[PDB]
RNA sequence: GCUGGUCCGA
RNA sequence: UUGACUAGCC
RNA sequence: UCCGA
């Protein structure tokens, strides 16, 4: 009895034809939320992968778990546990469409909390448009009109003014489009002004409010909207700098000619929101606004390493990782990556995760480096082995008693250590992918060598394909031969529906890579909590 | 007063 | 933007 | 496709 044979009737064949278990639908939902389906996997094509997860979603709704789905989507969104928004928004769109009335109602109820910025709302609505044929249903019923109307009417006019000028339109939709389709009725004078600005433009608003009496709050909105117009009618460096300071305008408010100015950037740097700062490190370095040993460089490092703000702004470790890698590249533009910035990014990476108190148990961390793990993740340049290595570094730095190992169809030494800097672990890992997949190795190896481990964490895509015993079986053998209640945590690295964890074994757990809140689930499972 | 749906955006 | 239609609710 | 702590 080996992997090419089913262990029981509950097992199904994976992409290689070997037998594993079907991961639960709620668990597959989480994998989807964290990895999406873009780029598909080594075995499944993008489109097919998308349909598979969409199928699982519909199955959840059909099984009457639609409200649990929405709750899970909302939780991931609010806590920022997922690197990208597309998957959560696509899922919310499905739930808001054709689902049972309860599911649909919970979904729209979650719109304000899930769609925080215009880009989210625009993307959500576009997916509902794409789902319009496949789900045989229209989208502009009273519920969507109401949800969109509330999105605008429950917001402070001045804040909305910032939102509609910074994000005029994204992913196919503009605010004008939404107002036209929602037929919103402004809830106050500030909203009416903004609605008028979005629908007819500045000139219209100006003529509409001339000789008109306005509260002091409305006056603020008018002045702000005017500033966004004024900044586009001048090439004077100082006037722009003063408007930025005065109205806290951001990069999105400026013209191309303005972004060539080192001084405009320095003033832009003053109150640059966190994500924008992270993504423009390369640009500002090339322009010398982030000069070596400068005062800006030092300021930037302090912002990137402040755990409180990283959480507040919902900065995800994967964003940190991607930024780190491209910044280190030194080209995108050409620049000398600042070593202090590079060190701060490494530091922020770990801080971006939801940290927890250590358990003090013995962990054996095994990274799957088989050929399939060369698959790209989240449309980035980083493969699954690289991403999993980053997760291992996280766990290894949380649990002092951690041992890292690698494997394909044979055990291999791990070329990374707990003291390395992230960019270094990345370089040491993108040449390792090779060979077949034997997911039972870690447990078999530990037994053979008498290595004591309380927890086995295996980072893989669960596409095991060697004529060796089932990993579940290897785990059972380890428990008996070593006299240790070892547990296996399967850290999924894709959104396929396969798992080597035995559903009937309370000692085996399914979770997925780069869920910024995964360290919490691991701690609870480990401590039997 | 309210909430489901069809149409109306680009 | 500040709907049309339709189905229904208090 | 740039989440104002
Ligand atoms: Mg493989």
């Amino acid at each position: 009895m080996d992997q090419t044979q089913p262990l029981n009737e509950k097992q199904v064949p994976n992409s290689e034809g070997c037998y594993v278990w079907q991961v639960s639908d709620m668990n597959r939902l989480r994998r989807f939320l964290c990895f999406g389906s873009e780029g598909g996997t080594y075995y499944i094509e993008e489109k097919k992968l998308g349909q598979e997860n969409a199928e699982a979603l519909l199955r959840l709704i059909e099984d009457g778990k639609g409200c649990e789905v929405v709750q899970e989507i909302k939780t991931f969104s609010q806590e920022g546990r997922a690197a990208k928004q597309e998957p959560t928004l696509f899922a919310l769109a499905v739930c808001s469409q054709c689902s049972d009335i309860k599911t649909k109602q919970a979904a729209f109820r979650a719109v304000p909390e899930v769609c925080r910025i215009p880009t989210h709302l625009f993307t959500f609505i576009q997916f509902k448009k794409d789902l319009k044929e496949g789900m045989k249903c229209g989208m502009w019923g009273r519920a969507l009109r109401k949800a969109v109307s509330d999105w605008y009417n429950t917001k402070d006019a001045l804040n909305l003014a910032m939102a509609v000028t910074k994000y005029k339109q994204r992913n196919g939709w503009s605010h004008k489009d939404l107002l036209r389709l929602s037929h919103i009725k402004p809830a106050n004078e500030g909203l009416t002004m903004v609605a008028k600005y979005v629908s007819k433009g500045w000139k219209e608003v100006q003529e509409a409010y001339k000789e008109k009496e306005l509260s002091p709050e409305t006056e603020k909105v008018l002045k702000y909207l005017e500033a966004t117009e004024r900044v586009k009618r001048t090439k004077d460096e100082l006037e722009i700098i003063h408007l930025i300071d005065e109205y806290r305008l951001v990069r999105e408010h400026l013209l191309t000619i303005h972004l060539k100015s080192k001084e405009i950037w320095k003033s832009l740097l003053q109150d640059m929101p966190l994500t924008a700062l992270l993504r423009n490190l390369g640009k500002m370095t090339a322009d010398s606004v982030l000069a070596p040993a400068s005062s800006e460089v030092s300021s930037v490092c302090e912002r990137l390493t402040n755990e409180k703000l990283l959480k507040k702004a919902r900065i995800h470790p994967f964003h940190i990782l991607v930024a780190l890698e491209t910044y280190k590249k030194g080209h995108g533009l050409r620049w000398i990556p600042d070593t202090s910035i590079v060190e701060a990014l490494d530091n922020a990476f770990y801080k971006s995760f939801k940290l927890v108190e250590p358990t003090g148990k013995r962990f054996l961390l095994a990274i799957d480096v088989s050929a399939s793990m060369n698959q790209r993740v989240l449309g980035s340049i980083l493969n699954a082995s690289v991403v999993a290595a980053a997760m291992c570094m996280l766990v290894a730095r949380t649990e002092k008693d951690s041992h890292m190992v690698a494997f394909s169809d044979e055990m291999l030494p791990c070329p990374i250590t707990v003291n390395m800097l992230l960019h270094e672990v990345v370089e040491k890992m993108s040449d390792i992918t090779m060979g077949s997949t034997d997911c039972a190795l870690p447990m078999l190896w530990a037994q053979k060598t008498n290595t004591a481990a309380d927890i086995f964490i295996v980072f893989t895509d669960c596409e095991t394909n060697v004529e060796d015993v089932h990993p579940a079986t290897a785990l059972k053998q380890y428990r008996e031969k070593m006299g240790i209640p070892a547990k296996l945590i399967v850290c999924a690295m894709t959104s396929n529906g396969f798992s080597i964890a035995d559903p009937d074994d309370r000692g085996m757990l399914d979770i997925c890579g780069f869920d910024s809140g995964a360290l919490d689930v691991i701690r609870n499972f480990t401590l039997d909590l």
